[PDB]
């Protein structure tokens, strides 16, 4: 797969649709989310594409090579580790992201995963603190979606 | 990828969770699907993991052979195409299928595809129109999800 | 049965000749009808191959699913719901269908049953009366005739 | 179908009501033809539900055994071949046959087909000519209609 696509939903009102397009040997994240608080939210691929008790059946980031959590332009990170998305004044981030780590093939692809909007801004790792080196203080999973083949 | 798992939803009652787990050489389907109502339901696997418009863009069945549709026990038949579900009195569907044709990683793979259950019944593309040989006149789509990596 | 026809009469000056070939794995529908007002004309198979009250006797659409109805290319539709044929200004309409629900034997078979022609426009189910949903609104039946084995 | 239909019209006077019913092994035909001159009329099944050019497109009498024409009592007979009804003096033919050879469904289906009477009683294939092994010597076609499925 070329491309992929996941729709976020939740308990409450945040939703949105997230791209995903392979260019180079990058994969281009693109799309929106509304209903947020203005600022960073934490933005994670999780490990399973697993809903079955909600966000949090999606199990820890992504995490093949077994590192700690830090932002997506650190050596130390998680497959997973996107960074922050932000949201404006009216709750809607638009996401426009290119990393090289996440893949739609092979064996960093995140095909079958789940993308997961955060609470709280990812500190990425520099927060002085046990959690910092795991989520990044994120907190709590807004909404989530897998990670599917598209057109 | 060894195990993965669906979350069945829809516009209506239509509810359950599919296990998938690759057992030997081939792949087991169990789990249950509750609010259906009694008898048959066509249950396919469809292209797309793309739950943007509902289950309409999932697309069509999972066809990566350019097959025409047909029962899981025939030749020809898509890779999606895993027959009958049978709800009891009480709407209830106890699913337990074995399939040659689907995988759980590689060309065959179902992981970020879509998983639905049909309003119904799967004529096993013996119907004599054109929509058997598509659908197996199985209809509109109750429930789907995207399959995800399960732990 | 790989060719049927049609001969369509009524108490008016509609009439017409509808010809059904079996191409393929679908029908295909061809013919002409004249002594139409311009414009668009219901055009829907009937259940019942039943003259003996002229085009009443033939019943509601022709719909073994159970239904409600639609136009053609609608999920949602009755298996005779052919949507509209159009007349140009010297009341001539040219038939020209290829349809996915209908056969010419089996459990979709159309032979022995009724091709109407109708007097208004099909809404295709969207009109939001009652009626929308059983005959599109299409009104009156013109012309019709009991659907026979051709040569 | 087990139950059938035939509006027989034509271009003089002759017109009547046909009924077809399915009962063991059997078709059982019943209704009634007017405007007849008194004494028997052939009365057969034609192989097409062509009326295009009126009863002349209905064909020969339909005969999947490739027979040559006889009385419905004979070994030797079409499909189509149910023998004489018979006008009174009033011109009115009161049908009661019961066949073992048609058939509602099935490779002896005659729905779809065109049920004929006939200008002159049918000699049964014993006319001692050519023209007596083919339609009984019956002539011209009075009255036709399709077989259509009834309710
Ligand atoms: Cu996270
Ligand atoms: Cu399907
Ligand atoms: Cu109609
Ligand atoms: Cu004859
Ligand atoms: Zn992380
Ligand atoms: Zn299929
Ligand atoms: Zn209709
Ligand atoms: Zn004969």
């Amino acid at each position: 797969a070329t491309k992929a696509v996941c729709v976020l939903k939740g308990d409450g009102p945040v939703q949105g649709t997230i791209h995903f397009e392979a260019k180079g040997d990058t994969v281009v994240v693109t799309g929106s989310i509304t209903g947020l608080t203005e600022g960073d939210h934490g933005f994670h691929v999780h490990q399973f594409g697993d809903n079955t008790q909600g966000c949090t059946s999606a199990g820890p980031h992504f995490n093949p090579l077994s590192k700690k959590h830090g932002g997506p332009k650190d050596e130390e990170r998680h497959v997973g580790d996107l960074g922050n998305v932000t949201a404006d004044k009216n709750g809607v981030a638009i996401v426009d992201i290119v990393d090289p780590l996440i893949s739609l093939s092979g064996e960093y692809s995140i095909i079958g995963r789940t993308m997961v909007v955060h609470e709280k801004p990812d500190d990425l790792g520099r927060g002085g603190n046990e959690e910092s080196t795991k989520t990044g203080n994120a907190g709590s999973r807004l909404a989530c979606g897998v990670i599917g083949i598209a057109k």
